């Protein structure tokens, strides 16, 4: 439940009997032969993994120091990493007898994730999106109703995530005998931090295998964006006991730390409780979540995982921040040096180990975790 | 150069010498095993292949006949099989030291292809899209540009692909010293029919290995969407000498064939000379226009590898309508959580048809050419 003095399940006590039983069902199911057959079924055949790792030769050559790999999860079926998460828990689900899926989307990022894994299993799919949510992210909403999924805009309060939040909670309350509530980061109350974690931890065990293949060692460095931080979390954590790899979180500097226009919660957010966990949120004088911004729109969330919090604390994890520009350079920089596209939110991690590589020796290795393609952001990189 | 009546090799003597070259280069590469080690380490880390093969469980069950597999090139790099072709051409060109690739595109997708390879191998890329092209795709020429690619209208003609086309070859005529001529489907003077197959024949290679370790034996159907040719050719040409392996195209109905607003070049068409090559195009003596509301079926010519095998009749060639292949648009979305190209939509539409015809035990194999990300504006605007 803990990742030091962070985490737990900060939840109306109606939720605490739903998320028993959401434990022990994850408990059973997490090792058992059959659930792990099918998982990697879907994975494999619908999902396309194993993602490559790709030698970013031409990018390391103009740098002229350290060796970059890109973990390729900008290839997995959708676009983003989030699918890893989509599956492993819309399949729990259905193993736990559950016929229906819901979930909160800001960008509408995971809302469209959810509503693939949902079309996959044969679930109903209803997603909750803030009204003020569902106007800048048209596309996105086509994108879920397209994949059969019914998207409700959440209309009361401020009419954002947090409204989403509430109404989804909410909803679970009443349905969780045949709902799965289905969380997209590393965050909310017990138990989800650790089994988000768990279904993304195969994007570190693959990169892991195929470093060691490529180059016969680990890496030196690992680099990857920190929304709520579930991307971060699959390829840090099974490293996090080879003590030799240094691990950077990237999280969203936005117009400058100094502007207040960032969504860098580690960096500049105080300890708070939201979404059912206590860990680093970027909240006002009065306890309210406080307005974020990035020009990637899955770095919006305005707080960060239990898990990374500890890391932070026991300085296994370092962790910094890019702004929009450098962001931006870098999804030019890689487009034209590679004929890779990657999205904004993994640009952040491109930005910041393209600076990293420049004081390291040749003979040293980057892996960056390249969580998406930027077909998504096309329009707003035309915009800007 | 021949496929049984149709090919060749129809340029002017300007082009002998630099088509010669590329035969003797390509003879020399094609077995070679560095330039194949290099093509396979970019297919495999950069492009992400093998793609799986995917059992459609759902949508299997719900139409009650037979098996439907889908070949899932949707899911390579740039959502289009296009990048296997781009791939080979632009390693070859770099094999045989040339420093700057042309291509011609109609939608931009072939464009955004010889983009992506160019960039990843370092190379120029300068792209012909005709004036009317240029205004209709915003997203795809931005697209070029970002991957560093030029694009260079053709205000020449009726600003469009046959005008890119003409522009195409007259650039090749003066730079082909350092300059490959990249084009994106099985058509062209040979040897183009015959190097763009070849490189897109890992897919049924693929699908062949795939399909024996699901189900123990080939499948009896394969579907595929014909533009110009180079999807189904690539899946379909693996399986060529396996008798008992239907082989079936899909070609762009459009609004209807009485309709005359198609692209479907083996039914309706005749055969003549275009973009250097025998095979069947539509004419009105002159090049039709062409319609699809698939942008990459909008090609008014087919490749004359297809063209022969429709003739011996080891391949039958059908048509979908936009309105069925919008249908399965939307029907695989819903069903199996995949957006398909609409390119793609038209294989799945036939796919449906035929399964439903066919016992639970026999076997069909669509190829996904692509994804439908692209084609979420036009989706909408209807
Ligand atoms: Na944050
Ligand atoms: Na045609």
């Amino acid at each position: 439940m803990w990742f030091g003095e962070f985490g737990g399940q900060y939840v109306p006590e109606t939720l605490i009997e739903p998320l028993k039983e959401l434990e022990k069902a994850y408990k059973r199911f997490k090792d058992d032969e059959e659930f792990n057959r099918q998982l990697n079924y879907y994975l494999k055949t619908w999902a396309g993994r194993p993602t490559p790792l790709y030698y970013a030769k031409r990018l390391t050559e103009k740098i002229g120091g350290a060796k970059i790999y890109l973990k390729r999860e900008d290839l997995v079926h959708g676009g983003a990493h989030k699918t890893n998460n989509a599956i492993g828990q819309a399949l729990l689900a259905k193993f736990m007898g559950k016929t229906r899926l819901i979930a909160e989307t800001g960008a509408g990022q995971h809302g469209v994730a959810t509503a693939m894994a949902g079309a996959l299993l044969g679930m109903k799919v209803d997603i909750y999106m803030g009204a003020e949510d569902v106007e800048r992210q048209k596309m996105n909403v086509f994108r879920m109703k397209l994949l059969g999924a019914n998207v409700i805009p959440v209309n009361s309060g401020s009419r954002t995530l947090k409204d989403a939040i509430n109404e989804a909670l909410r909803d679970w309350v009443a349905t969780f005998e045949y709902t799965h509530y289905l969380i997209g980061s590393v965050v909310g109350p017990h138990p989800y931090p650790t089994i988000v974690r768990d279904f993304q931890s195969v994007i570190g065990r693959e990169a892991k295998a195929q470093i060691l293949e490529a180059e016969g060692q680990l890496p030196d460095v690992i680099v990857a964006c920190v929304g709520g931080g579930s991307n971060a979390m699959g390829i840090f954590y099974p490293f996090v006991n080879d003590k030799k790899v240094k691990l950077v979180g990237v999280e969203a500097g936005g117009k400058g730390l100094e502007s207040g226009k960032h969504s860098a919660s580690l960096n500049a957010g105080q300890v708070g409780v939201f979404h059912g966990m206590l860990s680093y949120f970027l909240q006002d004088e009065e306890g309210q979540i406080k307005p974020t911004h990035s020009i990637a729109p899955g770095l919006d969330y305005p707080g960060v995982g239990p898990e990374h919090a500890y890391l932070k604390k026991i300085q296994r994890a370092e962790y910094v921040t890019v702004t929009d520009e450098e962001a931006l350079k870098a999804f030019h920089e890689l487009s034209r040096t590679e004929g890779i596209i990657p999205a904004l939110e993994s640009a952040h991690a491109v930005a910041y180990a393209m600076k990293l590589a420049k004081e390291m020796s040749r003979d040293e290795i980057i892996i960056v975790n390249l969580s998406g393609r930027g077909d998504k952001d096309l329009d707003i990189v035309l915009k800007v």
